[PDB]
């Protein structure tokens, strides 16, 4: 029986083997409480502790499970599916529903998550993310509902594998580089470069941009209206904060689809760098990182077409 | 045949398409020229009062318009336009001069609509891709595919086959002449603006916002509404002093609701159901031309 | 609070279940008061009672259950504020709109099931029972026809589809979109079907002890024409196509119905594609050859409007306008 | 440039050969066609699926890539079958449209550009059989129509799409697991005729006669298009279990357009010798079954090659 290693940021989403008695009979499991929050605070300062231990106790056991909450879920998966090294499959899951509810997602997708990270065939596949009988990659995956236990989709590529009475058929696997693959070590850090969003919509504000650019953020992350466009405003602020050295991301609002390079505005003559497929948050997670290695927007972009 | 006055806020979206005569007399006038990424106050009341004015000397309005910011005029007009003819929007994903351009059949549809007789008292509606969808839950939910404006939580309205519409649902929340909106004496708009929350969300964008005295702030928060720490504190305490907060979600589908994560009577909140948040930015306004206590607002985004 | 009725049609969705072959009435009785004791939280918001009408799982669902629920329906209307129906979810679709259609009463009938199995970790049971009862005890839940609550949402009897094996998220409506979403006990109501259903229908299944038979045959490459003639041969009223695309026929598959329309069988052209209409007259010529395009009606859905239009008409235009208005 | 090869099988997608409807075509490849045959695909059958593998096995050595024009309504079951037959490792992009070519706004036209840049494409290889549609890259396995006249009709629901393609450059970030053309031990090329496989469909109060009908004359194979998870109306239930009996392979799938059909989970699979046809949806599972039973007519074995293609 493998061992593997439930690592929680906060509450509990079931009732630990305990409360779910069953995961003795899959594995041998152990938990450590690494912190306690709401997903809705998480920040720089755990991502890095929870990266750090990950790449700490590595070979002290044969899989990691992630309890997170559900609101920045998509965020920390992508972050550790780029900053992990372990080779060991690291998964991530929460619950849409409260642990004392009728009809409580938690033990189940806890039970999954467990297998999930003791399958042999889930490993090399990058940080995992386990919710409703489904297994899907950090990159790609993302809450589309605020209540609906089934919210977490895979909403451009889709998912890896699906979950049948604790056996898996997986059918796909991601392309983009991760984890040991990636140029990126926190090991060392201490904390990560600013990097903000900004939203646009008719009539949209520049303050915000320009009170970012003021406090002297190293990064903007635009989340676009349509491929990526911007209102006037956020437009000359962002191009102006792109030529005083401020990495400046185009991405978009909208939910799915890419953000695509120089189609409708042209990134070329301003500097800015397109998401591609990469909502705000996750764009915004790429950008920090990427600006603890370079500074320079071609090099960035290069980075977006990679990871 | 049905008269069908065609108002253009921008560029071309087809070529004309010669089979429009067969359905209508179409009247167009250019009313302003811009990309929709840089839609703002200005066209809207413009727009409106426009429709509002011209109300009797046509049978239906159709107003093409760039699929950017489509979902946020659309559903302010749903909110003022006072006439009772059919108001439809159209745009096209694909530039004119493509291959295989979605803007010519997407005109025709919008016309083809617009004449219908069934399609009065619906509310503003929107027509892409073979489907009729209302101004309220429409949204676009992929950068470039043709068949990107879906309304996401409660579906569509008819379907559009051959030239005739097999409408099935009318939307409920009130509309059009049922809203207690009039922005004819009006040439200016409440100032409501956006922030966004993710992990370690900085409260500049959200102080800011504050410190330029704006009327309103919407959240696009993270799951069901919920707010970053930073974020929360400068909300909270601008709400103490009377800026209107309205928690919304950066999630695409679902409600936002009241009083579930966050203790919105203990801090003045409003809750914006199944607004996002660029459309909850639309009837805060709105709502700010009438009243400023949360409750009060609270319960116009439980009607509309 | 409100007197809401629990008509049991099978397995018990929320507790731990009997064993019992529960064909006695009371103790029928006794297993749907079992329900109520394994989600007690359902006694805050209404007096719930019950009994169990059938108990079979609903891969065998037939003609015979749903003139007996509908016209028990129809008979305990008075006695009680509401109906929940409980119900597996293979054939619930069918179930649901048959009810749609011949229910005349005028209080909220609301379905559910489960996808999980009641003793599984997470069973999606108890709180889909739960939100049913709410829905069903919401005086504004009235006058929507039929409803199928599962997953949070409401759902209405004609539109609604299984899009998933497995999954608890399963029932969508798949053309139209829900009628409302639930949260805390609230539902949050911004649309109600807009085709004519229950009271506002001329079906009365009350005298009748049997349906017209109506069957489905499925269209793909070099398919056989065998069970298209099987049916024929056995003298049905009505045969249901699921076809290809927007609704076209396999070239034996054709020849077969057009012969069996001209002599007297009923034919409906409807589709194996899960969304979207079948229209008429777009892919193929149904004046010529006596057939009726089915809408957005699936299937297994096509086939319950052509039995109940069966009872009235058998002239394909007539048994048309039928699919135009229901 | 690549010298890609049209193969037709019905009317034009474009115009109102292709080359002068499409002349931005020449720009990325050069184009041959030749029209195998013209007929709808709500017609399609054995002989043309025989003759269209031949054909690529044939020229396979002769260009760079195919791209097969067919119509919709069976587009989803010719790309399959053609994923378990082709032995070419060049790229074999299938594509239609959803509206007549003579159409205001017509598809079709786009649509082949992306089909002919995409057999172009050196990533595009080594994928299986694909089907290009609405700016979409999709593998022939997950493949599905989805709506009835939507022009975005085309997904994987199961499983997603393997790319996108924006501005003639395609962003490929999955290819299919399961096992495919060159890989799989189906073998085509001295065949004439494949073996007999029929569907039936499952619903309340469904009938037997259906299924009896084609076991009487004999089929191979059955697919059961069930209810929820495979599960199947008493009376076909049983008809079913005898067939197996008399020898007719059975494969269970299901009417419900997504999700896997899993084995042994409601219905006992080996106490009947049925085999469940995971998330292959009936008409998918019938290609499948078809090729399987040229190679056994065991149960135990059909099972594990709809575990494996």
């Amino acid at each position: 029986l493998p061992n593997i290693t439930i690592l929680a940021t906060g509450g509990t989403i079931a009732g630990l083997v305990n409360a779910v008695p069953q995961l003795k009979d899959i594995a041998n499991v152990k938990g450590e409480q690494v912190v306690n929050i709401g997903s809705q605070d998480m920040n720089d300062n755990v991502w890095l502790t929870l990266a750090k231990k990950i790449n700490t106790d590595c070979d002290k056991t044969d899989g990691f499970v992630i309890t997170h909450g559900t609101e920045t879920m998509e965020e920390t998966a992508y972050f550790l599916d780029l900053t992990v090294k372990c080779d060991k499959p690291v998964v991530m899951v929460g619950a849409m529903r409260p642990s004392t509810s009728m009809s409580a997602d938690g033990p189940f997708n806890l039970y999954n998550a467990v297998v999930t990270a003791a399958d042999k065939a889930s490993a090399n596949r990058g940080v995992l993310v386990v919710m409703n009988d489904t297994v899907l990659d950090g990159r790609d995956v993302t809450k589309t509902n605020t209540t609906d236990v089934a919210t977490f989709k895979s909403v451009n590529y889709g998912p890896l594998g699906y979950i049948h009475n604790g056996k898996i058929d997986y059918q796909r696997t991601p392309a983009r580089k991760h984890t040991s693959d990636t140029p990126f070590d926190v090991s060392k850090l201490n904390e990560l470069p600013k990097v903000g969003i900004v939203y646009n919509y008719a009539n949209a504000s520049d303050l915000p941009a320009k009170a970012l650019v003021d406090a002297g953020y190293d990064g903007i992350v635009s989340a676009g209206v349509g491929n990526g466009n911007l209102y006037k405003s956020v437009f000359d602020t962002l191009a102006t904060a792109a030529k005083t050295g401020t990495a400046v991301v185009r991405s978009s609002r909208v939910p799915t689809g890419a953000t695509t390079q120089d189609a409708e505005v042209d990134d070329a003559k301003y500097g800015f760098v397109a998401s591609g497929t990469l909502n705000p948050q996750k764009a915004r997670v790429l950008l920090q990182l990427a600006l603890t290695q370079t500074k320079d927007p071609q090099q960035i972009q290069q980075i977006f077409n990679q990871y």
